[PDB]
């Protein structure tokens, strides 16, 4: 279980992320902490081009390597996208590309900013004795003033944390199936449903902290990657590390282990078949920390909860199972309504969307298809 790097309180999020690196990395830190100013005044690219190549050896534990990935990922997005108006750099200068690629190799993550960087490791409490609540929290790194990165990253994190309450019930579910403990199983499924239902109320905060225009025209640009992307159609050159340009997708909650883990738990076969949705979410597991992709693989290998419940002729168990599935459907329906507000409407107002909505609707429909009763 410890091999899976799951926290009792914060689940897949990194507990108490580190905020400072060794003084040896001050040159990186200085750029990452001043991105909005450096990007806006046109100083960011020259500063990156001027860095000396720093060795990754003095980053000696997981938390410091994770902070360094966050730093280097944010700087890389700023260097590639610049001021976010379509002037793009196609080559990442060796003095940053090399350590970023070596550090990424060591962490078994791709050399692009991922969800586990900009959400799961990108946070702090304001006051260490107050709860994990939005008002008591902040992000460590933003891209531009007004980009709403705080509201976007933290609300994602707060959903991620609410879902965590359900993760610790998972071994109860499997124990109860194998021990033939019907009441324990039912109580465990109801508890999972309850937490997933709570996570939905958390998502409502998106409307308070994120504004559609800033999201659509700024933050979305900085989180974009270079896979299937016409602005960088062969991907990015990581100078001095690979000879040929490489394609990696940009930051995506398709990379969240929370939602992928409940679909697997419940037998929702989100990654089955050869369709586009299934392959994208399968591919995103490559963008998750290895301990969390290990967790998902081990869930896949357990007896099927859905098969257990379907074979008992037990209405209580069916209804509890269905409450879990329904909770995921309600989350995904609410999320679709967010996407209409934050992407479809802004894109209509500026002087594509259907493929996005069709991906999301495929995943919601696959979830709905798992209901045992029409729920
Ligand atoms: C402004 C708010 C948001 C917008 C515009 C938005 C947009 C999108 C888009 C475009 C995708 C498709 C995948 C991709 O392009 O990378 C997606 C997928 C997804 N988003 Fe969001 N999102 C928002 C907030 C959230 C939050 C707060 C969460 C909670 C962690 C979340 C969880 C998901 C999940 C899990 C997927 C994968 C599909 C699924 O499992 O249903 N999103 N989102
Ligand atoms: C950081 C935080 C959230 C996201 C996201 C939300 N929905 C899809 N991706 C991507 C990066």
């Amino acid at each position: 279980s410890k091999e899976y790097h799951i926290d009792e309180e914060v689940g897949f999020a990194l507990p108490n992320p580190q905020e400072n690196l060794p003084d040896f990395y001050n040159d990186w830190m200085f750029i990452a902490k001043h991105l909005p100013d450096l990007i806006e005044s046109g100083q960011l690219r020259e500063r990156v081009e001027k860095l000396n190549m720093l060795s990754i050896d003095h980053l000696t534990d997981h938390k410091s390597q994770r902070l360094a990935r966050l730093v280097l990922g944010c700087i890389t997005m700023a260097y590639v996208w610049g001021k976010g108006h379509g002037d793009v750099r196609k080559v990442l200068p060796r003095n940053i590309a090399v350590p970023y690629c070596q550090l990424s190799k060591k962490l078994e993550l791709p050399p692009i900013l991922v969800y586990a960087d900009c959400v799961l490791a990108n946070w702090k409490k304001k006051d260490p004795n107050k709860p994990l609540t939005y008002e008591n929290m902040d992000v460590l790194f933003s891209f531009r003033d007004g980009d709403c990165s705080k509201g976007f990253f933290l609300v994602s994190l707060l959903v991620e944390i609410a879902a965590a309450s359900a993760i610790k019930v998972i071994p109860t579910v499997f124990k109860a199936m194998q021990m033939q403990e019907r009441d324990t199983l039912l109580k465990a499924l109801l508890e999972i449903a309850s937490c997933l239902e709570k996570a939905l109320q958390v998502f409502h905060q998106i409307h308070d902290h994120v504004n559609p225009k800033a999201f659509f025209s700024v933050l979305r640009i900085y989180l974009s990657g270079w896979k299937g992307n016409p602005q960088l159609s062969d991907g990015l050159v990581y100078e001095g590390f690979w000879e040929d340009p490489k394609e990696f997708g940009g930051g995506s909650a398709g990379q969240s282990s929370v939602f992928q883990c409940f679909d697997v738990l419940l037998g929702i076969q989100q990654t089955a078949g050869g369709g586009h949705a299934a392959q994208f979410l399968q591919d995103m597991r490559r963008y998750m920390p290895p301990a969390h992709r290990n967790f998902l693989c081990s869930l896949e290998s357990n007896p099927s909860v859905r098969e257990f419940v379907l074979s008992k002729g037990d209405a209580g168990l069916r209804e509890a199972y269905d409450a879990c599935v329904k909770a995921l459907v309600s989350l995904r329906s609410y999320h679709l309504q967010i996407v209409t507000k934050y992407i479809l409407i802004p894109a209509s107002q500026q002087p594509g969307g259907t493929d996005l909505m069709n991906f999301l609707k495929t995943v919601r429909s696959t979830t709905e298809k798992s209901l045992l009763k029409e729920g």
